[PDB]
């Protein structure tokens, strides 16, 4: 106790956190290298280059004429595949049905006929429960990988992130791969007529409740952003008229060295043991995936410099994954009796103080201030981009946001939107988290797109 001991021991630990601090003009910097990724990614001379790809989504404004009735909705992008039946009407959408199946490891990391084929027996196990898989549903993939698409219904994976490895998929078009595994399964048919990232779905399914979106950005998992770029800027696509979501694929940002700067031993770590060792690292300063992680790695040098747990680390502080992302934001939600914390690291087999607790819970604020201060910076290059684009002073502009970090974090929305307003004076900027969005928004895409 001593309580002098216990206050040195935090001054040190607060002099190795401090190593996480980015100041706004830190935050200028990367916004700004963001954006002049950005433009590479735009340009066709430089497109195949830029870390930031930008990728063309042909999900076009605005648009004009919707189908109605019912659409299947799949999502794939975490360790959950999710199916929805969602009745699109008048263009409102209403998820309907729904399930979600949890992913077999050797499916994630296996073969893309193994992934595939999964989600496949998924869709005919949800369409059994329901009574529906003789009624041919247009479906709308949400698909939260980067594709270069050729339309809204056609486009390769360019690669996988996350964690996901599944062999035979780089390269090929996704649709085809499951048209594929829907066939050799047989069971029931399906019209896909659209393929859309998480981002855009979140983004489409803010629109009918706030026309201005217009901006869609996941903070879960993983973190992107796509937005309504100014046709006549999308160098990749045929035609000047309207806009174009552009999928940012800003996750990768920092794989040409732009963030090295910044890039602190824990980072190399957690990439190190990464399935993308060297790829989205921009992504890994941010999302779910890694952000727990990263903490285990800061508590372990506490550990190591005998600041934190009497030196010594459990079997599980010292196993990968441990420290659950869920567990950042449990401790970040602590009153100041340390209960939450206590019982969240007694549970990972450790006997903390008081101090302890204090002292983990300033590495998660370190850890996730730095992740909401560095999406901040993606946003508002996004953001500034959009108002230089178009033709008003103040941009008055929604983004439409899912993710569990920008959700359930209790700090994290905060901060990363006081550091996004400090970054883009003249525009208003309206965050509206989405309800159902994956689901809905694949729907409202693929009811205008089965036309
Ligand atoms: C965000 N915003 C604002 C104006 N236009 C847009 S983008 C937008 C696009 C679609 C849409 O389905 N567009 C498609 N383009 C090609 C096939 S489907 C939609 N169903 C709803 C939308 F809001
Ligand atoms: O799920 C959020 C994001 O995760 C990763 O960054 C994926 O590459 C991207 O496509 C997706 O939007």
């Amino acid at each position: 106790e001593n309580l002098y001991f216990q206050g040195m021991k935090k001054e040190k630990v607060e002099q190795i956190l401090a190593e996480f601090q980015l100041q706004e003009e830190d935050l200028k910097k990367v916004m700004r290298r963001m954006q002049k990724e950005m433009d590479r990614g735009l340009r066709l001379e430089t497109h195949e280059e830029a870390s930031v790809k930008m990728l063309p989504t042909y999900v076009r404004s605005t648009p004009e004429g919707s189908e109605v009735g019912d659409f299947l909705s799949l999502d794939l992008g975490g360790t959950n595949f999710r199916v929805m039946l969602v009745k699109v009407g008048e263009q409102w959408s209403v998820k309907t049905k729904h399930q979600m199946y949890s992913i077999p490891e050797d499916a994630m990391t296996g073969t893309a006929e193994m992934l595939f084929d999964y989600i496949s027996e998924c869709i005919s196990d949800f369409l059994d429960k329901h009574q529906m898989k003789h009624k041919k549903l247009p479906l709308g993939f949400t698909f939260s990988f980067p594709v270069r698409h050729e339309d809204i219904d056609k486009g390769i994976l360019l690669n996988w992130t996350k964690g996901f490895k599944a062999s035979g998929a780089e390269g090929n078009n996704v649709v085809g791969l499951l048209r594929d595994a829907i066939k050799r399964r047989g069971d029931f048919e399906m019209d896909v007529v659209a393929m859309v990232n998480d981002t855009v779905a979140t983004m489409i399914s803010c629109y009918y409740e706030d026309h201005q979106c217009e901006v869609g950005m996941i903070v879960g998992t993983g973190c992107n952003a796509c937005y309504m770029e100014e046709m006549q800027n999308v160098e990749l696509v045929e035609g000047d008229e309207g806009r174009m979501c552009v999928n940012t694929e800003w996750g990768a940002f920092g794989d040409s060295g732009e963030l090295d700067e910044f890039l602190l031993e824990y980072d190399r770590l957690v990439d190190e043991s990464s399935a993308n060792p060297g790829q989205q690292l921009y992504e890994k300063l941010i999302g779910g995936k890694y952000m727990g992680e990263l903490v285990r790695l800061v508590l372990l040098r506490l550990v190591d410099e005998n600041l934190l747990f009497h030196g010594e680390a459990s079997e599980q502080l010292r196993t990968r994954g441990a420290f659950e992302t869920r567990f950042v934001s449990q401790v970040e939600s602590d009153t100041g009796d340390r209960k939450q914390i206590y019982n969240i690291l007694s549970t990972l087999g450790l006997r903390p103080s008081t101090t302890d607790c204090d002292i983990v819970r300033r590495a998660c604020e370190s850890v996730s201030t730095r992740a909401a201060h560095m999406c901040s910076a993606g946003l508002a290059g996004v953001i500034n981009r959009m108002r230089e684009s178009r033709s008003e002073d103040v941009m008055r502009i929604t983004v439409g946001v899912d993710g569990s970090v920008y959700k359930l974090h209790p700090s994290f929305k905060e901060r990363f939107h006081a550091s996004v307003r400090r970054l883009t004076p003249s525009c208003e900027i309206t965050f509206i988290e989405s309800e159902e969005g994956s689901g809905r928004g694949a729907a409202l895409v693929s009811a205008v797109a089965c036309k």
